[PDB]
């Protein structure tokens, strides 16, 4: 059984929490559900830590007064197939093994499935730690609620011994760093300097040997990474974000300066030794658009190399932890902007970007967004009860399981077979462009070696190289985006028309050369 | 937003509380949840209230931290009929009216429904309060939420400007009296005294005005009915039980001495001005036989007569207010105790009990008490989740809607038909045996007015109406009892046989006495 | 509300729409369901066709007296996956597109 | 569950068969090109050995009826086994085709 301590005490040296904590809605939570500090109070000074009093981290210490919001959160939704993967026929991305040739992905990249796997998916890839990590058998597959209660009660490590990053099965990548984690845990909260920059007080940072770092964390999406524990107010945690939208003041819509005041994010810094060491985001409203966008956006979480001279950046470089915070027709100027691209093409030679679900940035301009919905609405809607206290399903997962509340209320004309013919029109259509896409890279990837073998010039191959760029870029994208085109039809259609476009300008280009050559 | 107080104070006055709260699963819940006490704090001596603390009884007051319990609670189950009479055909009892003929139920008297509707179904009921009390129009009557909320959100007043208990429609009854009450709701928990015996500090009794009493009440089977809020302990807080229990020394199993030691309560009292005021028993493990059996018994809640000289027993004597806590074989001996009875009979002027829903004694000494089962084993299972964190559910509620974890997980070598067939087979069989007991006691009570107007001799008559006592009550055990013989078939069989064996031994000699005066 | 017109009047020009009209099972069935004919009749000749009538070609024009047979034909099919294309490795032609270039299919 | 476990085990090991085909496949396409452009028979013959391990541990999965469920650490080692064999051969061919364009 807890025991209350005095929170007075800790308010002493604690002012910002003071602020915090006595004027929202856990004013009358006690410290003790979360921190066991007896050692520290003893030991503290007003500027030294002294001994470092325990912070829980695990969802359970909300569970017990958010019950309701905790079981939502935690449900497993068996129709989410697992480890489905995106390269094959009946997926995503049937031509993905070939246009991605050169990249880490092309080792594994499965469909996402629910929210209790992200840290355990992350660590069982087998392009993240050279299969380093598995599951204890392949029954705790299914296991959410084991996941949740921590990584490390449902795996196993290869080799405990060591920490390298290394290949244990052939076919596997070690594309792992500590970046990754960010969108997978913040049990590191604590021990990571904003942006992973090097720190005194920082356990872990950029440069860490991820596999030490992976050993020490356990738990998913926790509960304070929209929450904020001591306001119970709405926030971020995620560095990448906080930077793009106040550090680089591109805001929390940077499409809609009105918006973005109206639904803005306050930084508040916490020290230790006196320096700035963490960052919160405090929001204005409780706005999903913003707390999703932690992780469903297109990041750097990785090394690469430079446009201006091929130049490898490394994970010391603050470019490898990077939100680029810009829609698809913004992002080449974007990736410019910090010089830098994601890998060469193994076939084509072509430097190109690497595109992951940039959902938050898709959103933006969409009839849905302009009209103030925002990922909730349809992701995590209210609940409906006959008779009951309402509250806000965390189950995020297809609006397909819960049409009334996310669709129909707002949707008043539509059956809910109606709607689920629209969605399904939307993604048709766009599924069938991002199919054509893929056959004319394919093409223009295939006419590389003929060209290169017929002789034709550098100059001639550096032109097509840069074709593949945008050709890759707009089709890329929308296999990343996880919407199939829903999130925002038109601009989807304009994208993959542009990618077609320098696929075929590529591949007339590349045609000529080679006639040219046989001549 | 909730502002803590300063629990400590409170402590140097309260030291009971303190035991209680900081020993508990609530010592980090703050005062300030449940207490506005500034102006109390402000005036009160150890000596002297000061000003009265506000308390919040409502249940929203423990929703907050405990939401998945109150929305199973306040679920309202469309399939258990509601304003069904039991006095039909097709119900439970389909010669009621001519049985029951002399006592306010004959006014009416409906099967149970949902727990959320208790008190506004007191309320509302033909045989309490004339017809004063009305849902606002006949669509509030599906309103789980809204009588939860407070009755008098979903209620009218025929007459808000008269106190008095008058008939408002030809055909209803003014059975209800305060006692009633102490089983629909406890927000009068700090306004009553124990057993409802007059007191300087209780605002109500037994005595009181019941249309005053009703108006002042709001809440269905408030939470801390069953839980102490100090300690969150397992608990009762009505005084009748707790008067059979302890003070009477029967114990919480009267039939099995081991198992009331392992299994007992211990009685707290709280004071006013120094003299004893309330009390609650803190149960020694979470034992849902005797928290269900604060209101799930057989209980006088009414005035009535004595058996000796058949004077009146009034709402001021403390028999007005008593928990028999016998089965049904030792029921008669209990009321010769307290010399008691209910009403005469109308046809028959015989001296009768009247019996209500005598669950608790009912399961004693059944299959599955003697095994250790309880009443939440089957109406109140812990909830089966393949992810999430496990909590018990409050829809008390047959176990035909929840078989698996009802039944099944126990009796493992049945299916859901199987276990549904077992029941209705006891079921089918003792109502089968109600009905032949309804026959031969409407047999016996028809002769009646046959043998007065044949000029049958009183002491004939007198032996018939003493037979009618004991034939009424081993069938009227049975129509009260809510499980219709699953609770402990066997007792109900040997009842029930026990019942048409009273009432044939009248008619035979009503019938020859009758023929006597013929010849 | 319609208002019948003469069909008497439009069969001394209209001679073919007579002897279908007539026979048929629409021969109850007055031309002001499908035409406004008015300033038509006062115009034409017999080798003339003066004002041109109105002639409706909307379906609702028959939904009047069939509305079995016009609620039957505009239900939509959901499961009729909408604007699915043929070019995808689960549809109908999973190579399409190399074999069809030069066409705007 | 128990549904979805089978599924987990069939869905990541099609994804490793797919991949294997696709590796096959590129190195097949391969052959046609290294024949017209002189490549020896000798390196030939070594991709037409390095073939018969490709293909022995890529058609033992699609001749497989349960898609890994029946041993699924197996088929892992087995398909990862393929695609090695598979990116040996294509290494080998795109060399020699490159010694014989310069
Ligand atoms: C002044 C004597 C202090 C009192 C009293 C308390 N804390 Fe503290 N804490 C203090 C310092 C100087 C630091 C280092 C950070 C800084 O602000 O300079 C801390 C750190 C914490 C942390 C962070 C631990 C970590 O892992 O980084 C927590 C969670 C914390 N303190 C909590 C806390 C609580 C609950 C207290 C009351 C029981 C409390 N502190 C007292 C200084 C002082
Ligand atoms: C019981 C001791 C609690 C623990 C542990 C946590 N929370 Fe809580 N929370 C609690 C109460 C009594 C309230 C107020 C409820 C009300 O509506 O008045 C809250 C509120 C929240 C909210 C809503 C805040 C708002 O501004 O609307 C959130 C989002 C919330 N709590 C989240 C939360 C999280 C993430 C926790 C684990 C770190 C957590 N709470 C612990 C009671 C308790
Ligand atoms: C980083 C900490 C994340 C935040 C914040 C959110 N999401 Fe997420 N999401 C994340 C990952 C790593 C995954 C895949 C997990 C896996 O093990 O594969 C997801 C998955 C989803 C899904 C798919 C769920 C399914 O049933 O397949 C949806 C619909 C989803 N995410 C939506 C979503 C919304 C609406 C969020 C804000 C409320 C959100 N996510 C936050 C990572 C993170
Ligand atoms: C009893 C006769 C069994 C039947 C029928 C099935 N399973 Fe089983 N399974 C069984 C045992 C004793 C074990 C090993 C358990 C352990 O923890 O040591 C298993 C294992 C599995 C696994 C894990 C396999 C792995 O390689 O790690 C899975 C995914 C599994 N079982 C699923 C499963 C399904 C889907 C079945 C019906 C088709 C099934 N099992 C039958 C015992 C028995
Ligand atoms: C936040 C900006 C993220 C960073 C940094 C990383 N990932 Fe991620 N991941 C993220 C989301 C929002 C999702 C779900 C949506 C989706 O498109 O899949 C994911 C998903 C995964 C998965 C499951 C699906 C799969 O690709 O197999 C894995 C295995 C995964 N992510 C691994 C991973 C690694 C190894 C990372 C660093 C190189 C990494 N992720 C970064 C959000 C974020
Ligand atoms: C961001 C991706 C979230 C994570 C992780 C968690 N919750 Fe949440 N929560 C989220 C949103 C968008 C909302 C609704 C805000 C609105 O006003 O529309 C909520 C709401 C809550 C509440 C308030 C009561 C309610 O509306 O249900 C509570 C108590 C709350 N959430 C608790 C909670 C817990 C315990 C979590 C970890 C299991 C958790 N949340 C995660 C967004 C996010
Ligand atoms: C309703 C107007 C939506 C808003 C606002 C957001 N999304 Fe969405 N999303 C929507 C649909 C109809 C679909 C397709 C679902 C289907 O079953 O066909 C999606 C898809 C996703 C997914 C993939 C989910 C899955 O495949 O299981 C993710 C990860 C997702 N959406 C995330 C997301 C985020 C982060 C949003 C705010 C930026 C967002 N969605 C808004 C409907 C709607
Ligand atoms: C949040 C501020 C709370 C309010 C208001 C109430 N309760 Fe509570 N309760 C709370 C916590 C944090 C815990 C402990 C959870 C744990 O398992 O550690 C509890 C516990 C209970 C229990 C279980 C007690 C036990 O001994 O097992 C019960 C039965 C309980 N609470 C009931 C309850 C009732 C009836 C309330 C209204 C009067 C109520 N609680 C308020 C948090 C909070
Ligand atoms: C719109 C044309 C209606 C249709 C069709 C039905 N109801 Fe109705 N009902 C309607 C109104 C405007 C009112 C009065 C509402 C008010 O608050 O003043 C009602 C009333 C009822 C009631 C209460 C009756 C009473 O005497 O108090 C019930 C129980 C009710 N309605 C149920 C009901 C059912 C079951 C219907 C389908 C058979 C139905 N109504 C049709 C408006 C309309
Ligand atoms: C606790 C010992 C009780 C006292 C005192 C009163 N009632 Fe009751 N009542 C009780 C239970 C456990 C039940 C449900 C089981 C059942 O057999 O019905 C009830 C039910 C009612 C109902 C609804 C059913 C009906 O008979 O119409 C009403 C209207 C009702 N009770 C009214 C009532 C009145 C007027 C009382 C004082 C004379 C009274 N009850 C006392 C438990 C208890
Ligand atoms: C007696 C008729 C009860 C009333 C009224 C309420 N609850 Fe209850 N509760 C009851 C039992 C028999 C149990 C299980 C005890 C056991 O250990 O088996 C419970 C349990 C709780 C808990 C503990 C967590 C859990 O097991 O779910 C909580 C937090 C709790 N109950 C809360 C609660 C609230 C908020 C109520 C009013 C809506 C409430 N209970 C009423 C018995 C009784
Ligand atoms: C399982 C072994 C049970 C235990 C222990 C208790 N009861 Fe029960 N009850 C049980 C059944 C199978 C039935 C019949 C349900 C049906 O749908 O046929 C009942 C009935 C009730 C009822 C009437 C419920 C209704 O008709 O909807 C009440 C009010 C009831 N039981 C209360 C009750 C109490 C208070 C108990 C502990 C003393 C108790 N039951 C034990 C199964 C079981
Ligand atoms: C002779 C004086 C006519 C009378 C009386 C009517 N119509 Fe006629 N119509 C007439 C001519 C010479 C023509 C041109 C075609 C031809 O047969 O030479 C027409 C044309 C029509 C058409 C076709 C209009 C079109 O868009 O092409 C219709 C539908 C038509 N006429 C109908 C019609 C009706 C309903 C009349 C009676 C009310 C009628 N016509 C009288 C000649 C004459
Ligand atoms: C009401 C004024 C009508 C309008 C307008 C149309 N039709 Fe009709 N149709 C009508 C009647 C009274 C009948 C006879 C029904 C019978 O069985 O006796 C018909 C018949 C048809 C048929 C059946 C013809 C056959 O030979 O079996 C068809 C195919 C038909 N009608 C079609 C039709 C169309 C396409 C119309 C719009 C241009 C239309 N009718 C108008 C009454 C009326
Ligand atoms: O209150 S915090 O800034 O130590
Ligand atoms: O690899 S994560 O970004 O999907
Ligand atoms: O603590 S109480 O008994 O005043
Ligand atoms: O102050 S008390 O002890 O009467
Ligand atoms: O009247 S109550 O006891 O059913
Ligand atoms: O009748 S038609 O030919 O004008
Ligand atoms: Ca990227
Ligand atoms: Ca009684």
């Amino acid at each position: 059984n807890l025991k209350p301590v005095d929170a007075m005490q800790c308010f002493d040296c604690h002012t910002q929490i003071e602020d915090m904590h006595t004027v929202g809605k856990h004013a009358t939570v006690n410290c003790v559900h979360c921190h066991d500090a007896t050692e520290h109070v003893e030991t503290a000074s007003s500027r030294r830590m002294g001994e470092r009093p325990v912070t829980r981290m695990d969802l359970e210490a909300c569970a017990t007064c958010h019950t309701a919001q905790f079981n939502s959160f935690v449900e497993v939704r068996h129709e989410s197939h697992p480890r489905l993967e995106k390269a094959t026929p009946t997926s995503r991305s049937p031509m993905f093994d070939k246009l991605i040739a050169g990249h880490g992905f092309a080792f594994e990249h499965a469909e996402p499935r629910s929210h209790a796997f992200m840290l355990v998916d992350h660590f069982v890839v087998d392009r993240a730690y050279g299969g380093r990590f598995q599951f204890k058998n392949w029954q705790k597959v299914t296991d959410g609620m084991g996941a949740v209660r921590g990584a490390w009660t449902v795996l196993t490590d290869a080799d405990p011994e060591s920490s390298d990053q290394r290949r244990f099965l052939s076919q596997t990548a070690t594309a792992a760093n500590p970046v990754c984690l960010n969108c997978k845990t913040q049990d590191h909260i604590l021990d990571w300097a904003y942006m992973g920059d090097e720190h005194e007080a920082a356990k872990w940072s950029r440069t860490s040997e991820v596999v030490e770092f992976a050993r020490d964390l356990n738990h998913p999406l926790n509960c304070f990474m929209c929450h904020d524990p001591h306001s119970a107010g709405p926030r971020v945690v995620r560095d990448g974000l906080i930077n793009a939208v106040v550090d680089r003041g591109l805001g929390t819509y940077p499409h809609d300066p009105v918006k973005s005041e109206q639904q803005g994010m306050t930084k508040v810094t916490f020290q230790r030794g006196r320096e700035d060491f963490r960052a919160i985001g405090l929001l204005d409203t409780a706005d999903s658009n913003v707390m999703c966008a932690q992780c469903h956006v297109e990041y750097n979480c990785n090394p690469g190399y430079q446009l201006s001279d091929g130049s490898r950046v490394g994970m010391d470089d603050r470019r490898a932890n990077h939100f680029f915070w810009a829609n698809v027709f913004d992002y080449k100027e974007a990736a410019q902007e910090i010089d830098f691209f994601d890998f060469r093409h193994a076939t084509t030679g072509a430097a190109l970007p690497k595109l992951q679900h940039p959902e938050a940035e898709t959103f933006w301009g969409s009839v849905h967004e302009r009209n103030g919905v925002a990922c909730a609405d349809c992701h995590m809607p209210k609940v409906q009860l006959e008779n009951g206290k309402v509250y806000t399903s965390h189950s995020q997962r297809t609006p397909r399981d819960m049409m009334g509340q996310a669709c129909l209320n707002c949707h008043a004309e539509w059956t809910e077979d109606q709607a689920l013919y629209a969605i399904d029109y939307i993604k048709n259509y766009t599924h069938g462009k991002i199919v054509k896409s893929e056959y004319w890279l394919a093409k223009m990837i295939d006419l590389f070696p003929v060209a290169k073998r017929a002789g034709v010039s550098e100059d001639v191959l550096n032109q097509a190289r840069e074709l593949h760029y945008d050709a890759h870029l707009y089709w890329e994208w929308w296999t990343a985006e996880n919407s199939v085109g829903f999130h925002n039809p038109d601009q989807a259609r304009e994208s993959l028309m542009t990618s077609i476009s320098k696929s075929k300008e590529a591949v007339s280009l590349l045609n000529d050369a080679i006639d040219a050559q046989v001549a």
